[PDB]
């Protein structure tokens, strides 16, 4: 504890993994330790400098790979061919990014399961190496019990997760390209020291960090929600990226609402609905009759389209109807999500905009596309009792525009009012949302249960540096 330690955190170029790791480093920053993010100048731009926090950044080989010089992560990528530039650009950065950690070796590499590099550059290095992928506990349980046990290969519908410490049923089973892409990374991954997870113990449940712990025969850490790190408003508004409107129009709008009579529409960054869908949501908005926050990224870059366009995703006369904000870019959703007004969110079951919601106390309704997001999808409504589902079964391996079953307007729309109409469900569902919303509060202040386990995972750390100084 005499001296700080030297941490390095190489996220990867995608809003939902550069986002919370960045968060984490801030964690670590607040603790006294150098943190220093290693990524790209667009990616950094963003990240408030607090204190011993840097960057390290390497220019985004733009025409290496063919994009926009504007393009440096994944979320202003609206085509299948971009991820794979994304990650192409990301093997280039490689190169430097081993290089510079191998000229000023750090005390600890903290580094994202898409980049499995790292092993062999933590291992010549001999340094403690942590990995990190932004799920859930509770579903990096659930994604290592179905490999260890299996799905036949012909089988598809529900599935229960197998052996799991509670019987959870998912709704759709998972492609089999899926398994190929992960499997590689969570063996990589398991060869490290320890994984961060952007969660708290109170939400994933401790007989999930006792399965991981005993069953896996693994160490996680605890150290989230990282987004409590950012507290004033010019910090919980810049994320990833600047705001598309200013973040005062939103206040201003959201503050003449009552409480809870709103409901905000995001299914994040990377995911991309075709134009038939957009129009089953629109419909299933201005037929609940409430106020809303829709965030559409699949029309950034499209205002003041002609009007055969915009018939093409909405419906006629719903821009005329204002009772609602149709964001078509980046939201402040730590802001949207924090004001009262909110009181229903329509999410894709990511875990950031998960772990956000809890610590606003915002109910979700979950709509599960890809990834992680079917088992959050039961962690948030089985689990926790947070949440009401949609009823969606489809489970793309891409969701840029490739969803093949369209969600009707009937079935979204019962899903909405299950929240916002205020039912005898919908009321002491809001009541276990705020009965974690008054937990999440200080679970990274001191005494919490994430606090303290940066304090253990500090401790550790530091020994393991105190060891390679004797050698
Ligand atoms: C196969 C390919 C298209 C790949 O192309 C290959 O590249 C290698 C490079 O050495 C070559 O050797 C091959 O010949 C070939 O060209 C490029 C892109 C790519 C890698 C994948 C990709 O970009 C991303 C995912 C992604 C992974 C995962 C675990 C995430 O964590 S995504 C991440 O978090 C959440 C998760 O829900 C997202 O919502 C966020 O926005 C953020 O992106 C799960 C989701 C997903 C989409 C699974 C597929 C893949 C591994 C993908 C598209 C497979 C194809 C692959
Ligand atoms: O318009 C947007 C879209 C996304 N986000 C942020 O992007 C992240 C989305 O992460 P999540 O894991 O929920 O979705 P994923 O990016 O994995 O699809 C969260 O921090 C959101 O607050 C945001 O602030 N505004």
């Amino acid at each position: 504890m005499d001296k700080p330690l030297k941490l390095y955190f190489i996220p990867y170029l995608a809003a939902g993994h550069m986002i919370p790791l960045c968060d984490i480093a801030a964690l670590f920053a607040s603790r006294g330790h150098f943190v220093t993010i290693i990524t790209t100048p667009l990616n950094a731009k963003i990240l408030p400098k607090y204190n011993n926090f840097n960057v390290h950044t390497f220019q985004f080989p733009s025409q290496e790979v063919g994009l926009p010089e504007g393009v440096e992560n994944l979320s202003a990528v609206t085509d299948l061919d971009g991820a794979y530039k994304i990650y192409q650009a990301m093997a280039l950065l490689r190169e430097h990014i081993e290089n510079f950690v191998e000229q000023h070796p750090p005390d600890c590499i903290v580094a994202d399961f898409l980049l499995p590099w790292v092993d062999e550059l933590a291992n010549k290095l001999s340094i403690p190496r942590l990995a990190f992928n932004g799920f859930s506990l509770f579903t990096i349980c659930a994604m290592e019990s179905l490999r260890s046990h299996p799905l036949p290969e012909d089988a598809s519908g529900p599935f229960v997760i197998p052996n799991f410490p509670q019987d959870i049923v998912i709704n759709s089973t998972p492609p089999a390209e899926s398994k190929t892409f992960m499997d590689p990374l969570f063996t990589i991954a398991l060869k490290s020291n320890g994984f961060i997870i952007n969660s708290f113990v109170e939400f994933d449940g401790e007989e999930y960090v006792k399965y991981y712990e005993k069953t896996i025969g693994h160490k996680a850490w605890h150290l989230g929600p990282a987004s409590l790190v950012r507290e004033t408003i010019q910090e919980k508004a810049e994320r990833g990226e600047k705001s598309t409107l200013s973040v005062q129009k939103f206040v201003d709008w959201l503050n003449k609402k009552r409480d809870n009579s709103v409901i905000y529409i995001s299914f994040g960054t990377m995911c991309h609905f075709p134009d038939k869908q957009l129009f089953e949501i629109a419909s299933a908005i201005e037929a609940s009759g409430y106020d809303f926050i829709w965030v559409v990224p699949e029309k950034k870059g499209k205002e003041n389209e002609s009007e055969d366009d915009k018939e093409k995703w909405l419906p006629k006369g719903f821009e005329e109807r204002d009772n609602g904000m149709i964001v078509k870019g980046w939201s402040p959703q730590m802001v949207i999500l924090g004001h009262p007004a909110v009181g229903a969110f329509l999410t894709h079951c990511g875990w950031n905009s998960t772990v956000e919601a809890v610590s606003a106390g915002v109910p979700m309704i979950t709509w599960p596309v890809l990834g992680d997001q079917f088992y959050n999808e039961k962690l948030i409504t089985q689990v926790r009792g947070i949440g009401v589902e949609v009823g969606v079964d489809e489970w793309v391996v891409t969701s840029f525009r490739g969803m093949k079953q369209l969600v009707g307007r009937d079935c979204i729309e019962k899903a909405i009012r299950r929240l916002m109409d205020g039912g005898d469900e919908a009321i002491q569902i809001r009541e276990r949302s705020q009965k974690l919303a008054k937990i999440t509060k200080h679970v990274v202040q001191e005494g919490g249960s994430s606090y303290e386990n940066l304090t253990v995972l500090i401790n550790e750390l530091k020994q393991l540096r105190d060891c390679k100084v004797l050698n």
